[PDB]
């Protein structure tokens, strides 16, 4: 049956996952090893299987952004030397965990706005992604807000930003380029739908006739 | 056979877990169902069987924090209304998401310190707790750091904070009570050894004679 492990996990190792176990028991002792990238292909020795017990063990820390699963094949032989069985599957799935923050796709990103513009009107994108597992979990689920205006003039929150969507809009009036050329905006991305980790960038505004 | 499900999880829901048979089939019908906390006590329904199939499933996201293990009973029922096997043990570990911010004991602790003391000596200690999974993961292992001081006199950073304890220790000279009787810090509190989610509190200390 399919197996599980979360990544980043604490020691100590190794850790026991389950005990394997040949019904041909009958033919008194069995000894047991095991296949596979992760077993004696690479990454070699991330699990091992003890040979008179069964017990199939995690040695180390899994990373699932590097592997997410792995599929070895467990031997079962006799002491006079011979398989007992054919090489039984064996599928392992690492299971995330909220280690990556969100990671703008550049640090500054530039827009421009007309004087004028109707509040509610668009004025540009930005945009992040997380490493982390969004078909499972939230731990990849960005929250975009703004944390900051430079300047505060002539009105200190001039924008507004989709918190799903990373569109920034103009939502007052009173653009002038001939007062505030630009504005620049410290945006955050954030996990867990927002209360998760968090990264900034800067979004910076040029204000047009 | 044990069996593990991560906190948190997105649906679509019911989720399956794993599919529970007796070798009693081979005769008709069984009909299985499942006993314990968790399934007919608290919280009920959370873990579901089909009666035929024996799938396992999960019927809504889990929350660590609530229960981290669950010790439910299989039941296995001929067509006819007899056990056709005694009640089986069922297992079923949640997995840590990291989802609680560590959180400060108090608000604000006190604490004083001899105007006349050494760089090195100890002053006070600020303490927080997490309540994720403290014994597999690194979700609740803290580190703690200062983030501000007020006032900013003689110098900006008087402290030191030990990353791991929590112990606060003068770092500098030229502590004065005349001049200065009270200091204020902003102490932070972050788990994944202080790279995760954070909380702050406030160390006031008094400069004593
Ligand atoms: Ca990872
Ligand atoms: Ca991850
Ligand atoms: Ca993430
Ligand atoms: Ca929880
Ligand atoms: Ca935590
Ligand atoms: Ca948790």
């Amino acid at each position: 049956p399919p197996i599980s492990c979360p990544e980043n996990e604490k020691g100590p190792f190794p850790k026991n996952l389950v005990q394997i176990k040949s019904n041909k028991d009958k033919e008194g002792k069995v000894f047991y090893s095991i296949t596979g990238q992760g077993a004696d292909t690479p990454p070699v020795g991330v699990f091992i299987i003890e040979r008179e017990t069964g017990w199939l063990k995690v040695t180390e820390p899994l990373d699932r952004e590097r592997i997410a699963t792995y599929t070895l094949f467990s031997h079962a032989v006799s002491s006079n030397g011979n398989a007992v069985e054919d090489p039984m599957e064996i599928l392992i799935t690492v299971t995330d965990q909220n280690d990556n923050k969100p990671e703008f796709t550049q640090e500054v990103f530039k827009g421009s706005v007309m004087e004028g513009a109707l509040p509610g009107t668009s004025v540009m994108e930005v945009t992040a992604t997380d490493a982390d597992d969004d078909v499972n979990t939230y731990n990849a689920a960005i929250a975009y807000t703004i944390l900051s205006q430079d300047p505060e003039l002539p009105d200190k929150n001039m924008f507004t930003i989709n918190r799903n969507t990373g569109v920034i809009s103009v939502v007052t009036t009173g653009l002038d380029r001939e007062s505030f050329p630009t504005y620049t905006l410290v945006v955050q991305a954030a996990d867990l739908q927002g209360e998760g980790l968090s990264t900034t960038a800067t979004a910076v505004i040029t204000v047009t006739d």
